[PDB]
C-alpha cells in the first residue's frame, strides 16, 4: 500500500502482435503431433493470456487450469486440473516467471503424470531474478527488473483488467 | 460424443461488438458506486468471456474465480478474495435451466456483498426451471447446442474465437 | 510462540464417558428417522472427536468432511463435502465453538442444500466468547475461558495427538 | 451394491492391541530424530485409524490430511502445512494394488522431507502392480472385501469399530 503511478511498458497492440507470433510458433510445434493437447493455465494471473493465446493456437486442444501457491515454503495444489494429461502434449501457460521456483515445482508435479510432452509458455520473463534455472520453451517478452501490472497481473489485487502491461512507479 | 461438424453462429466480430456494449453498460451501472468492485467468473466456461469483458469495464475492479459442480451444487474451488461489502458481478458463459447461477447466487449472497448481479454471455430463455435475475446478457439464443468462446463439447472447441453450432451426422 | 506448559482440564476417561453419552443421545434422536444420515466433520480439528463419536452412534450413517476457513473475513470452502446431503439427516461435528461465527456460516451454507434436518454436535463450548448466537443441539463440555489443546485441537499446530483436553499455561 | 451382510473379521480389541504395537514401533523409529514430525492421513478412509494411532505415538508431531483421487492421481485437497525438512509418516487404511500410495509418495517426495515412510492398517499383498515400500503394517489379509474402521462399502460402514467382511447373497 504505497502512493504510486502506472506507466506503460508494453502497449496493448504490442502484446497482441506478440501473442499472434507465439500462436504461430506453438501451432507449428504441435500441428503434427496427433496426440491430444491441453493448455494448462496457472491461476489466476494467466487467465487473460490464456484467453488470447489459445485463440491463436490452430491446433485442436483442451483448456484446463490449476491453482498453486507456495522463506521458501512448499508449492501446494489449491486446485488441481480437471482433466488427465497422461499421454498428451501439455503446454503450461503462465503470466510471469521471475525466480522460477513456481514453474519449476509445477513442472515436476505435472511430469509425474507422464504427459507425452511437457513445455512452458510464459508471457513475461524477468531473468535478472532467476534463482532456479528452468527451461522455458516459449517466451513473449523478457523484461527489466520492474514490478509490472496488467493483462491479468495484479498489484495487491489491483489492475488485472488493464489491456496493456505497465509498471508501478512509487512516490 | 457422435460424429459431427461445427458452423459459425456468432462471428468473432459480433462477440467483440456485443462485449464492448456490455462494457459500457456495466461501467455505467457501477461508475458511481464508490465501493470496491469484483467480477467473479465461474470456471471453466467463462474464462475467455471474462478476459474480454473485464478489459471493456472502465471501473477499477478485482477479478476472481470459482469452480462449482453438482444434484447439490458444490464448490471445487472457492474465491480467493472476500466479497463482503463489495459490488459483485458474476460472469458466466451460459444460463439455461438456471440451476447453477441460482445456487451460486445463494452461496455468495451469504457473504453479504454490497450488491450482487449476474452477467451471462448466452441466455437460453426456454426450459427455465428456476427463475434467476440476470442484469446483463450477451445473446439470447434458441435451444441450440453451441460451442466455442470458452464453451466446450466434451472438452473440445473451448479455444474457438467464435460461437459455433455443433452439427450431428 | 511463548514459553508455556500444558495442564489437564478434561482427562481422557472423562472424554470417553462423555462421548459415550453423546453417542446414546444422538442415537436416540435419529434411530427412527429412516432417512439417510451423515456426520459432517470440520477439518482438521474434529478428526479425533469424529472418530470416537461415530463409533458411539448406533445408527447407519455416512462420514464426510469439509474444510472451512475465515477483522471478520468471509468463511470460504477450502474443501467441500464429497457427498450430497439433500434429504438427509445431517449432523455437523466440530471440536470447539467459542465465537460461533464459523459454525454459524457453515450451517447457513449447508442448509442451502436442503437436508432433511440439520444439527450441530460440538465437543467443547466456550460460551463466554459467544458473539453470534448459534443453536447447538449437542454439547460435550461447556468450558471456562482458557486456551485448550489436545484431542485434535492444536496450539500452533502442536498437541493434536493428546488423548486428553488440556490448557496452555504461559510463562 | 447388492444384498449382503457384515461379519466381524478383526474385533475392536484386536485393532486396539495392534495399534498400540504400531505406536511403540513408530515411537521407537522416530524418538531420536530431533526434526519435526508429521503424520499425513489420506482421507477419507484413514481418519479413524489416524485418530487412534496418533494417540499411541509418543513423539511430538503434527497431524495433517490430504484428499487424493483418480487414471491420474489428482489432489482434491492438499496438506495445510509444509513438510520440507520433516519426518513424514503417511497414514492409510489399505494398500492393495499400490497405485495410490505410489503416486502420493512421489508427489510428497518432491517437497523434500527429511524422511518419508508409510503406515498402513491393512495390506493386501497379492495383486501388487507397483511395489511400494511400507514400513508399518497393521494386518496382512487375503484378498477379502472388508469394511469398517474407516473403510466403506458404497459409503456405508465407516463407523464400525471393527473390521468386517461383506457377505454377498
Ligand atoms: O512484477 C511483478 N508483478 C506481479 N507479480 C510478480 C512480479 N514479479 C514476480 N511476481 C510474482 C509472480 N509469480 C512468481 C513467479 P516465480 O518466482 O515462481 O518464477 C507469482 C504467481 O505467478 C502469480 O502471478
Ligand atoms: O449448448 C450448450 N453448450 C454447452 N453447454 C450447454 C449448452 N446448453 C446448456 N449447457 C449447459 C450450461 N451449464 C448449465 C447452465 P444451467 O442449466 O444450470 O442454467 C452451465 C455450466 O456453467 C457449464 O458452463
Ligand atoms: O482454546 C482454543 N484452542 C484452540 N483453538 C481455539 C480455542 N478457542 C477458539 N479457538 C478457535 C476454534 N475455531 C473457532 C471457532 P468459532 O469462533 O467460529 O466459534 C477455529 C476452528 O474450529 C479450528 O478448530
Ligand atoms: O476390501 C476393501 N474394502 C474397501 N476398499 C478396498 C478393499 N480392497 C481394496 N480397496 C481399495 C483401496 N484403495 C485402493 C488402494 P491401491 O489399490 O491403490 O493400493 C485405497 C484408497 O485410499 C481407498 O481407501
Ligand atoms: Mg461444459
Ligand atoms: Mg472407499
Amino acid at each position: 500500500d504505497m502512493k504510486h503511478t502506472v506507466e506503460v511498458m508494453i502497449p496493448e497492440a504490442e502484446i497482441k502482435a506478440r501473442i499472434a507470433e507465439l500462436g504461430r510458433q506453438i501451432t507449428e510445434r504441435y500441428k503434427d503431433s496427433g496426440s491430444d493437447m491441453v493448455l494448462v493455465g496457472l491461476l489466476r494471473g494467466s487467465f487473460m493470456f490464456m484467453a488470447d493465446l489459445c485463440r491463436e493456437v490452430q491446433v485442436s486442444h483442451e483448456v484446463d487450469f490449476m491453482t498453486a501457491s507456495s522463506t521458501t515454503r512448499d508449492v501446494k495444489i489449491l486446485k488441481d486440473l480437471d482433466e488427465d494429461i497422461r499421454g498428451k502434449d501439455v503446454l503450461i501457460v503462465e503470466d510471469i516467471i521471475d525466480s522460477g521456483n513456481t514453474l519449476s515445482k509445477v513442472r515436476e508435479i505435472l511430469s509425474l503424470r507422464e504427459p507425452k510432452s511437457l513445455a512452458i509458455c510464459t508471457l513475461l520473463d524477468k531473468p535478472s531474478r532467476r534463482e532456479v534455472n528452468v527451461p522455458v520453451e516459449f517466451i513473449g517478452f523478457s523484461i527489466p527488473d520492474e514490478f509490472v501490472v496488467g493483462y491479468g497481473i495484479d498489484y495487491a489485487q489491483r489492475y488485472r483488467h488493464l489491456p496493456y502491461i505497465g509498471k508501478v512507479i512509487l512516490l
